[PDB]
């Protein structure tokens, strides 16, 4: 009866909390006999390989389907032919016939016509990927992109060598979508779906049509929008019965802002709460802040579902401080390096294991070296097994300035690893009980945080006691039953 469609930009293998919560939410709805699938809107040439990898890793439940806008029309297109598009491949081969090949490296080569003496093509082969750039009067006109020698995309270039047009090709090499690209901002213009002879004014129009085709207009159909920038796709559909929910995963205020500004995407979701079935926030404090600040009522608090597995059989007695996150500015890993410097200057035995990848990773690497912490702080890369990494840590640290909730802190507490976190909006004070299951540090206070890490790393009994109470607190306050009943209460009203 009930079926759920959870919307986000894309799915990939080295992501953070938002997709992690969608994957766990899907598992919980399927266990309660409610199919809950993921709808994505990006274009990938190898989506089938991403899905298999996420499922093999155990991140994505085997029952979770991913519905993708390009995949839907590509699959319709695949059914149209039996034979591969031999003529497109013959056309490409003919344009390279009667040329001079000039090799630059392995995989890289250039082609010059024997008669016109001019530069025809550039080919770059790396692994399973191939790119063929064609030229006219020493200017790049087009690029054909291949995966396992099969064309998947053609891009056209303007005078400034910027993308002005794209064509997507199915599994047999036939075009199924063609679209204009505004080279000034990279936005998608008029899109033509060759397979059904339908044209759309832009990508949002295509995505709105797609959702109306995918999701039947029944009260049993439930749309949950997780990706904030994706909210207009769900919001603009013509559904009269299907339910619409927006989940806000972050602090709705603008990050690194003293003017009090609100994030644009989240502001649009909140302001439109009364026009949909509900806008979900992860903590009670955010719901109250929103209600005080905005003229809306449809704000509901529903925590992320929590996966309570078995606690690691042994406590880490070694001075290992862990940190598992997306390496992004809001996590303030620079403050963690500054804290590490203080902890290491009072105790040189304490190790800091930092997992993840992101924009700040290089800045942080240079920062450890400049502070000469290369013997104590280790950038361990992304982990597909955070639960196993958690066993190696004595405690976990959070210098993050903004959260919606904080699954890594919650995950550490489930593995009996106490958290030392800056008391920020939102999340830490909901689950950390200061001096009972961890420590809540006054925001920016790097000295008091360094002091609490030192007390904790050098006290085996306190570290074990805090961790034990931490798992107990999560089990008690984040039951799957109460969270599922909160969602069911909305779906049934
Ligand atoms: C006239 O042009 C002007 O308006 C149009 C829209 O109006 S129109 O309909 O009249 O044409 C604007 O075009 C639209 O918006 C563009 C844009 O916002 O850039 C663009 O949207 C697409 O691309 C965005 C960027 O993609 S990215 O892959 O390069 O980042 C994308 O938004 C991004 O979403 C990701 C995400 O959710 O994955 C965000 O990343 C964040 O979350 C990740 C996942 O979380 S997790 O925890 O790991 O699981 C994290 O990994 C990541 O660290 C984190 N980044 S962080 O900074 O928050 O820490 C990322 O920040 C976003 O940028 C869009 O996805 S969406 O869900 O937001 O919709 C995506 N839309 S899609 O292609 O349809 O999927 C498009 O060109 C267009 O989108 S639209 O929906 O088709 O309308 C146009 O820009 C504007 N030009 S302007 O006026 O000059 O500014
Ligand atoms: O190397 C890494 C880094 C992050 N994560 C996961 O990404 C999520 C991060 O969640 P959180 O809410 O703490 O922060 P967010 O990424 O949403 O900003 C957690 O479930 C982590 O286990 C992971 O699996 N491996
Ligand atoms: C930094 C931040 O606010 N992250 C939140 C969010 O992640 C997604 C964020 O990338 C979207 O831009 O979602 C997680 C799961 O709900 C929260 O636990 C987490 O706090």
């Amino acid at each position: 009866m009930k079926k759920i469609f959870m919307m986000v930009h894309e799915l990939d293998v080295n992501k953070g909390g938002m997709t992690s919560s969608m994957f766990n939410r899907s598992k919980e709805f399927y266990d309660a006999d409610i199919p809950a699938d993921i709808v994505t809107f990006d274009y990938k040439g190898n989506y089938d390989e991403i899905i298999k990898a996420l499922k093999k890793q155990g991140k994505m439940d085997r029952r979770t389907k991913m519905y993708n806008v390009f995949e839907y029309f590509k699959q319709i297109s695949n059914n149209k032919h039996f034979k591969s598009n031999k003529l497109l491949y013959k056309h490409i081969s003919e344009r390279l016939k009667n040329t001079i090949e000039i090799e630059e490296s392995k995989g890289i080569s250039r082609y010059f016509d024997i008669t016109t003496r001019t530069y025809i093509a550039y080919i770059r082969k790396s692994k399973s990927e191939k790119v063929i750039d064609f030229f006219k009067d020493n200017k790049r006109i087009e690029r054909f992109s291949f995966i396992d020698n099969k064309v998947h995309m053609k891009e056209t270039f303007n005078v400034d060598n910027k993308v002005c047009y794209q064509v997507f090709y199915d599994e047999k090499g036939y075009p199924y979508i063609s679209r204009n690209i505004n080279a000034n901002n990279g936005a998608v213009g008029k899109t033509y779906v060759l397979v059904n002879k339908k044209e759309f004014k832009n990508n949002l129009a295509l995505c709105v049509y797609y959702l109306e085709k995918l999701i039947k207009d029944s009260k049993d159909s439930i749309m949950i929008c997780d990706g904030p920038g994706s909210f207009p796709k769900m919001f603009n559909t013509n559904h009269k019965n299907a339910q619409k929910y927006g989940v806000i995963h972050v602090n709705h205020h603008e990050n690194f802002d003293d003017t009090g500004a609100f994030k644009k995407s989240e502001k649009y979701i909140i302001e439109n709460a009364n026009k949909i079935n509900g806008v979900i926030v992860l903590t009670e404090a955010q719901r109250l802040d929103i209600l005080n600040q905005f003229d809306v009522e449809n704000i509901f608090t529903i925590s992320n579902f929590v996966k309570i597995h078995n606690a690691p059989k042994h406590f880490q007695t070694e001075k290992i401080v862990g940190h598992i996150s997306r390496m992004v500015p809001t996590k303030r890993i620079d403050l963690l390096i500054e804290v590490a410097e203080l902890v290491v200057k009072k105790d040189n035995a304490v190790k800091f294991h930092i997992y993840g990848e992101g924009s700040v990773k290089d800045k942080i690497a240079k920062m450890i070296e400049d502070k000469n912490l290369e013997r104590n702080v280790f950038l361990k890369g992304y982990t597909t097994t955070p639960q196993k990494c958690l066993e190696d840590f004595k405690l976990v640290v959070s210098t993050s300035q903004y959260e919606g909730q904080g699954l890594s802190m919650i995950e550490a507490m489930i593995s009996k690893r106490p958290v030392v976190a800056f008391d920020i909006k939102y999340g830490p004070s909901d689950f950390i009980e200061d001096n009972k299951n961890g420590y809540l540090i006054e925001n920016h206070n790097i000295n008091d945080m360094a002091d609490k890490i030192l007390q904790l790393v050098n006290n085996d009994v306190l570290a074990a006691e805090f961790g034990s109470k931490a798992r107990e607190n999560i089990i008690e306050k984040y039951s799957t039953e109460s969270i599922l009943e909160k969602w069911l209460n909305l779906f049934n009203s």
